[PDB]
């Protein structure tokens, strides 16, 4: 996240560390959001590498011991029919993944609030990114949780010319573009949180930004819309 600010440690429990094993440690990769004590969804770009992966929930500093982790390793991997690694323009980058075992659930660890089928956010509506990822284009990783004030920007406005064009689809949530705030790499498969009737709610798995940089004027920071995924996440989980 760029233009971040640090997260409180219980505020956003339901924020995964999707991590995979290199050498003989583990390293952050993307987020995710726990939506069932055994699933965690995340975006299909995240896995597309055949790595051995571990989730870390209860996670705020990726470097220290918080006392309230737990580690799971990923048993199933269901990423959508439809995407392809070649074209994340064309969406359908969502994954859900089955973990090896069930999670306890405590106040760092809950589940995720899925918004109902259908549901558009209204322009300008209050959300926040949350995530591990780098926090200056080109910079590093960040060491502890952090969040940024991301308003949506409506379809009809970030399709324009002025700012995705073509790019950006209707099963995508734009949010952001304001040169400052923005997701940054390794804040991908994680969540947008919105505010709706007095509840947070999962709207956005974070997606992609601009080849040109993270935080980038009229370049908003895009989501696969997770409410024109909830027959599919139903349909998997009903199933596996
Ligand atoms: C550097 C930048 N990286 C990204 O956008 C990558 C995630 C990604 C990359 C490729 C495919 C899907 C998702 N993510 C991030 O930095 C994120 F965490 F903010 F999402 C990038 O190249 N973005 C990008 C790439 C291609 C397109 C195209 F789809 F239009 F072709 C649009 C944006
Ligand atoms: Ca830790």
């Amino acid at each position: 996240v760029v233009g971040g600010t640090e997260a409180q440690r219980n505020s956003w429990p339901s924020q995964i560390s999707l991590q995979y094993r290199s050498g003989s440690s583990w390293a952050h990769t993307c987020g995710g959001t726990l939506i069932r004590q055994n699933w965690v969804m995340t975006a299909a770009h995240c896995v597309d590498r055949e790595l051995t992966f571990r989730v870390v929930v209860g996670e705020h500093n990726l470097n220290q011991n918080n006392g309230t982790e737990q580690y799971v390793g990923v048993q199933k991997i269901v990423v959508h029919p439809y995407w392809n690694t070649d074209d994340v323009a064309a969406g359908y980058d969502i994954a859900l993944l089955r973990l090896a075992q069930s999670v306890t659930l405590n106040s760092y660890v809950q589940l995720g609030v899925l918004p109902r089928a259908g549901t558009i956010l209204a322009n300008n509506s209050p959300c926040y990114i949350t995530g591990w990822g780098l926090t200056r284009t080109n910079g590093q990783l960040a060491q502890t949780l952090q969040q940024a004030y991301l308003p949506t920007v409506d379809y009809a406005i970030c399709s324009s010319s002025s700012y995705w064009g073509s790019t950006v689809k209707n099963s995508m949530v734009c949010a952001g573009g304001d040169g400052v705030r923005s997701g940054c790499q390794g804040d991908s498969g994680g969540p947008l949180h919105c505010l709706v009737n007095g509840q947070y709610a999962v709207h956005g798995v974070t997606s992609f930004v601009s080849r040109l940089g993270c935080n980038v004027t009229r370049k908003p920071t895009v989501f696969t819309r997770v409410s024109a995924y909830i027959s599919w996440i139903n349909n998997v989980i009903a199933s596996n």
